[PDB]
């Protein structure tokens, strides 16, 4: 529809306009078109995320995409919107879904680059564990190496993976998080084994509200390349920051971004994300939601 097609493009500008972000109808259209038939209100998530720090001049877009459409990089790449790395991450997506039950698809954008990442869900009711996923023939190897650790601290059951074909990196959605995993004891032992950033007691509070955890990994090294905690409210004052820059951005990005469902209050998801020298926040406000969010609210917030 052009209806549709038009309206999520119009709700983005104007998420990235909060932010001072210029779009790039060239890299977002083509795109949208393509997966037109996912934009109708109902079963379709759409999120448009901001980011901190030296991350703060970029606007993701994030579209679920149901499996009855067909692999989505397949359909990328055929399609002639994003090229074959000739890496082993071009078979991931596809090797998931061979191995794996995926009861779901999402592809990842930004206003300015287009086209970087795929998302492969499995059912929260058999959701595969660190051992099943090492499996598949083209998943970093870095997964199996740190099989030992996950288990160490809990981590376990994967609600999904990513794929970013531009950096060549992998994320481990964990969920149904015990309490003790988010506990500070916990989380201090996991970023000083990962060699991560250290939080601070605001990190920490926020860390033990997280309903996802999520490392990124990659297929030169087994070392894990960041670590993020996500966490899902209506309160739009929950950045985990001290900084009264970033405090103020995203309350103002979290009371005026757009979203369709109007009669609700706006979903957001926020984020705290450890890297060797780094700690920076993300955002992502739902501009589409379905009761898979609505029940999460009730669940974690
Ligand atoms: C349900 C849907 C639409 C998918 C979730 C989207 C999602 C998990 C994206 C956030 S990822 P992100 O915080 O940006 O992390 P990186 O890719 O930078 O590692
Ligand atoms: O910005 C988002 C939106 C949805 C998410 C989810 O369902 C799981 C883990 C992390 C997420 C981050
Ligand atoms: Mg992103």
């Amino acid at each position: 529809e052009a209806a549709d097609v038009e309206r999520v493009y119009a709700a983005m500008e104007e998420a990235a306009g909060l932010l001072g972000v210029a779009c790039a109808r060239d890299k977002i259209y083509p795109l949208l078109s393509t997966f037109q038939d996912t934009l109708v209100e109902g079963g379709s998530v759409v999120v448009f995320s901001m980011a901190s720090g030296r991350h703060s001049t970029e606007l993701d877009f994030s579209i679920s995409v149901p499996t009855s459409h067909g692999d989505p990089y397949a359909t990328v790449v055929e399609k002639g919107l994003f090229p074959a790395t000739g890496h082993p991450v071009d078979d991931l997506l596809a090797d998931t879904q061979k191995h794996l039950p995926v009861s779901m698809f999402a592809i990842d954008g930004e206003v300015t680059g287009g086209f970087k990442k795929t998302y492969a869900f499995f059912p929260t009711d058999n959701m595969p564990g660190v051992a099943e996923l090492s499996a598949i023939p083209s998943m970093p190897p870095a997964v199996a190496e740190n099989a030992e650790l996950f288990a160490r601290y809990g981590l376990d059951k994967v609600q999904m993976t990513s794929m970013d074909y531009k950096k060549r990196q992998v994320n481990l959605y964990f969920s149904e998080l015990s309490a003790q995993t988010l506990e500070a004891e916990s989380v201090l032992a996991l970023v000083r084994e990962l060699g991560l950033h250290v939080p601070n007691e605001l990190g920490l509070k926020f860390c033990k509200r997280s309903f996802s955890v999520y490392p990124t990994l990659n297929w030169e090294t087994g070392k894990i390349d960041r670590l993020c905690f996500a966490v899902i409210s209506n309160d739009p004052t929950l950045v985990p920051s001290s900084d009264e820059g970033d405090i103020e951005k995203f309350h103002n990005y979290a009371t005026k971004a757009p979203y369709a469902y109007v009669g609700e209050k706006r979903t957001l998801v926020y984020g705290l994300t450890l890297s060797p020298k780094e700690e920076y926040y993300k955002l992502g406000a739902y501009y589409h939601i379905t009761d898979v969010q609505r029940g999460l609210l009730k669940a974690f917030d």
